[PDB]
């Protein structure tokens, strides 16, 4: 059985606790060893790690990834202390699953990239829009010839976390502490899924606006320092086009990562807000021509796994499920994990070119 | 901790063991202590004993029911089990999570309420509809008059799992195994779903067919002796008029469990294949009138234990979670189970009552 | 060149004038004469007449129908002047185009009928959600084959004009509410669909007794929604319903066909869609989308390009078409009085089956 | 009664004949006389002059403009033909209804537009997509405040009309007589609906592509000198941004013109292949957040004219209908038309100025 150690609790550090306890159970084999549980302040972690089904809590995440017993790290801190926590866990010889986005700046996922070169143990970010079932049968569609040729990318991903003007300032609104805004956390993740459909991007040209520029803090007000929302026009290493944007002000959505890819032959689209739904066009008869709902099932990868009947919704969780499975593949040394610290660099590369662009009213080419 | 034993382990096997395996993930508490799993042949059991988690597996489920270390026992098996191994669990003193429907007759449901209460052990039936974030805040705003007095009740259940007939002769067809065909395979969930939003149905009128006649039998050709689909008319205790059906053979659909509730100040509409949304329309200024899509998120109950962020879609098999949570806080004494095998023997009168009346071209009152 | 009288001015008065004025321009030939404009106060019908384009506006219907260069009478009046009207007209030596329901009874509609043949003129009711080319590519569809032997029909006609005066509202100028006014409707499309009715067991209710903002007493004479089940003639099985009740809906005439071998769904509210599941390969299974366009009955007359959205008014052009050819014994028009006898008594068992607890087998 | 000539009787030739021959059904007033129908050959014109309902068909357009019981010119003939059909026209005393584009370049629509200001006749071309209720309700509804100020539109237009590569050269797809591709018979639709929502743009980036370069030409095969698809990021006058996108070449798609207006109080989203439904979102209460499908009905600017009752479809030929009824009152004196020739020349610099964009990579200020 893999050793697993977790570092955090939040949004994604439950989520990275749910597929560790199942992806046996989806999957087969040996189920992982929830070992050790890292979050605080203490009393918080040691209440978590009876209910998550760890072996023990602690509020000191060196002790987690430096533990004998375990041989993988899930890292889902916030972005200011995902390098040095993956460079230790690294350093201590520990498979590490890294949360998006990679750091802070372009130079510290080089940094980590090169740790991860340097140690022999596997990688994986976790971009988990690229785990569902439709985004994978997508994928196999397009690999299989269903759309031809791509000639043009459109994606979005708009939510309205961020919305409401009077949601406290905070130090992740600064540039120095806080990275990027929209862009490191959704326009990460809608790279990760266009490269996967079109490829490495060559150029982008881009613009960002912070919306809300000042909010409530401690009485008086701070400025926000990153963007609410950015645009990009991208030319991809092939050729081809594309159009990006991601937005934490887009009033009404709550995770709408959206792409479509129209090819020579065909048209994919895809919702994550109705992420069991992936829109095929291909051209048919006239009497019957039109785009195909198909609703994720069995013929889809991964879905079997969890369900053996079509139609029974697919959930957001269940990705990550999807996403433990394939690092376990990978340390056993079958499949390989996409994204590793690699594979991450050029992602990193990719948003914060969109931001130079966007400051220097200039294309960046990559 | 609760001392779980599981019997079977195909569609709902599987995600009963999931949700044992995450339960206190997302609620709290102890975890379930999974002790013992029980399928044939016994290679398979002891496999899939390992990757779900139970200590140990067996071939012999009788013996797993009244282990001492087990406390509640999950029933997986075909419905022309249900009724042996439930009661068998009950006199051992083991609280019971049933699979739908309870058996194959109305006799035998009436024998199984009876022994639940003479055991005085809890009982939940695996109407797992009713447990999604939207159905919930559905119920909710209905109680809170959101849509005013109900007015009529559509609902309809189409799969298409049998709609090729090719499909070769299986259980859920006949008498044995299976008992009523869609009746009791889909029209028991849409009954449990109906009478939680409208009340107690107080009449039927009801039609049904058999639309694939014979199937693939190992060489030959066999009769399927259960309906592939029925309709009814419903008059609730209320007074209120429904609409209801069931199929099995419906092409396309694949878990099209559908309702809507037309009230005097509004309509709330829900499908299941896009289980995140909920639709309610209420009276508003001509200019912007009209259906609000309610995308499921932390406010409606139960979603917040999964997930943080509202569109984060919540999944087919975190509904067996929140029903494995209601079991838990049920046996602790601290919340009431739905449905009970009490409750559950109303709702195998109502679809075997449709079965009647769709025989006799008769009514049905109850 | 047909000669065209209207009575009536209001929603499928000015909907008439509006396909009359155009079916040559969509479908050639050549174009109607716009004669007679039948409406009341008289001022109201001579300022009509003159926006419409009809050569003349009178507040008396019977001028209408008398008139020597008139060939065809739309009548668009309130369902109690329809027997009255269409007799007169077909008397007259007149096609007629009546509006829906036929009239009042099962009685009306019989004499009705009769008066028709005896007439030997073309009539046609206007159940104009048979026209879209969305609905006739369905049926075209079925009858290729396409979704195999219809096993099921579920169709419902949702709205809410009542839900907050109208002659609707009446049995002497309404008849039957929610099943008069939507149900025949419904009835006009699964017929279509599915063949003739053998039986119906029906259930219905007023949910609002009164006009709240009338001041004095205004009774609610008829029903507000009703359902069936049904049996065809085929022995298929249906679902049925209809409501002016039922809140947030405007023109919710759905229906689905499911067949051995695929299903076809619709929604008038967007009545450019036409859902078509068929089985296919694993990877690529589920309905399609057909978007309305030049490959559907109809829809080339109107614009050569697919995806520019048909409109419920062109129905009515198709349906003045379909008239035109009729006349010119090109074509069969449907239906006319004698199939739409037939909607009347389905309706009206309908609503028998509802009072009295009881199947009605047709 | 206002004297109408109309010159071509193809897809716009039509549709202004059916516009012309309803306009004072729908909207009151004298009926249009329609006096001369002029197109090629004189067969085809005299036919159409009966069938469409003109006093007479004419093979020669000049008499047409020219015809003293003309008082207004429907120009849809090939937009080579524009600009001499519409300076004859309004040399000739004639207000004109001209259909988009202007012409094949700037520098011919500059020209008609300095011979429209000499003229003291009224014009208006044929942008019918600002003419849906739904556009127009929209527009109101920004206006009114219901989505607070803008902060980002998105739109498109797809159609796949040339997508198939087996269709034959044409001149329309060469530079010299055919102008712009995509750009020109879509983008300006786009342009026209995006300036009405959000003022004047300021400053475009774009990109564009020739997907099918080469097609069937008589025996062998040719060049396609215009593009098949092009993408921008806009500034606006007021500083907010933009993406913009046209496509003839998009498998699937017939008619999607769609946009999204977002902004700091709402959402507004639209797809002309379902033109009879508006989205908007409006902050409410958790429990019944979301977005409204508002359905065309008598609430929404123009659409009681042709329907009393609500979600009865308008259709796209009524577009045409309402352009007519705007161009009726502005010769009247009864309300200025959009857009007139001076309108549409900042339309035609836009468009161009995207063309412009994209062949050098660099930004265009207006
Ligand atoms: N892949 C996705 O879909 C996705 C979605 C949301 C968030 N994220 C990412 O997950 C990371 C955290 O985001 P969140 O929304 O889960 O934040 P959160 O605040 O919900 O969770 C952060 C967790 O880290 C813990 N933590 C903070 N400092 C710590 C320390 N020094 N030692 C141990 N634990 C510590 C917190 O107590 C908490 O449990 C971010 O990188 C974010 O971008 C990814
Ligand atoms: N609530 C829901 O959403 C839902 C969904 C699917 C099925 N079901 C229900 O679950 C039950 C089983 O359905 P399924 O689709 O999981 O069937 P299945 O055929 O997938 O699984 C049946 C399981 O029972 C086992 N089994 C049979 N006889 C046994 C015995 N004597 N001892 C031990 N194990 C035995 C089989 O090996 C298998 O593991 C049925 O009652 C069905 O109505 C419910
Ligand atoms: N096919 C459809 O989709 C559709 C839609 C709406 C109405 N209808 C049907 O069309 C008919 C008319 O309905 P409507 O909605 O247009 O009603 P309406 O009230 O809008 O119009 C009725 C018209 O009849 C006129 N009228 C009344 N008494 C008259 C008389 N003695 N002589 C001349 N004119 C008279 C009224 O002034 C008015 O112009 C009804 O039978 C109704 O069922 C059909
Ligand atoms: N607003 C819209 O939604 C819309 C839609 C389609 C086309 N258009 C525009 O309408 C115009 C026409 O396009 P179309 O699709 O109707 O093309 P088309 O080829 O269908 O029609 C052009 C018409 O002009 C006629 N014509 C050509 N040369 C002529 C001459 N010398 N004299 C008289 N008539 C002549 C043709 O015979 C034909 O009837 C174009 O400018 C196009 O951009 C606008
Ligand atoms: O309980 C069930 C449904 O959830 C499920 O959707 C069906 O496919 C199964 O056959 C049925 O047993
Ligand atoms: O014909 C009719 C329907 O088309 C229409 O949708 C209803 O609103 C009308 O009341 C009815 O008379
Ligand atoms: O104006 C136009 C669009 O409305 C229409 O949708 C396109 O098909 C035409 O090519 C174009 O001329």
């Amino acid at each position: 059985a893999l050793g697993v150690a977790l570092i955090g609790t939040g949004f994604m550090g439950k989520c990275h606790a749910m597929a560790w306890r199942n992806v046996a159970t989806a999957f087969g084999g040996l189920p992982p060893r929830l070992e050790v549980l890292a979050d605080m302040p203490a009393d918080k972690a040691h209440s978590l790690a009876s209910s998550f089904g760890f072996a023990r809590g602690t509020a000191d995440w060196r002790e987690a990834v430096s533990d004998p017993a375990v041989d993988v790290v899930s890292i889902t801190t916030p972005n200011g202390l995902h390098r040095e926590m993956a460079e230790a866990a690294l350093a201590a010889g520990k498979h590490v699953w890294l949360e998006k986005p990679m750091a802070l700046s372009v130079e510290d996922a080089q940094a980590m990239e090169a740790a991860a070169r340097a140690s022999d143990r596997r990688t994986i970010i976790g971009y988990n829009y690229t785990r569902s079932p439709a985004f994978r049968a997508a994928v196999d569609l397009i690999a299989e010839g269903a759309i031809g040729r791509p000639i043009h990318f459109r994606g979005m991903y708009d939510e309205d976390y961020m919305a409401d003007p009077d949601l406290p300032w905070s130090w992740r609104l600064t540039r120095k502490d806080g990275g990027l805004g929209a862009l490191g956390d959704l326009g990460c993740h809608l790279v990760s899924v266009m490269v996967s459909l079109m490829g490495p991007v060559a150029r982008v040209y881009a613009q960002a606006d912070t919306v809300i520029t000042d909010r409530p803090h401690q009485g008086g007000t701070a400025r926000v320092e990153n963007e609410d929302q950015a645009q990009a026009l991208i030319r991809f290493a092939s050729g081809t086009s594309g159009e990006f944007s991601c937005s934490r002000v887009a009033r009404g959505y709550r995770c709408r990562l959206a792409w479509e890819v129209q090819g020579t032959e065909g048209t994919l689209r895809f919702d994550q807000e109705r992420m069991n739904e992936l829109w095929l066009y291909q051209p048919g008869r006239p009497e019957i021509d039109g785009f195909r709902r198909i609703l994720t099932g069995p013929a889809q990868p991964g879905f079997a796994a969890f369900c053996p009947g079509g139609g029974h919704n697919f959930g957001f969780n269940e990705q990550k499920v999807v996403e433990a499975e394939m690092l376990r593949q990978a340390i056993a040394g079958r499949g390989k994990a996409w994204p590793d610290f690699t594979d991450g660099l050029t992602i990193e590369r990719v948003i914060h070119g969109m931001a130079t662009s966007a400051q220097t009213g200039q294309p960046v080419n990559f």
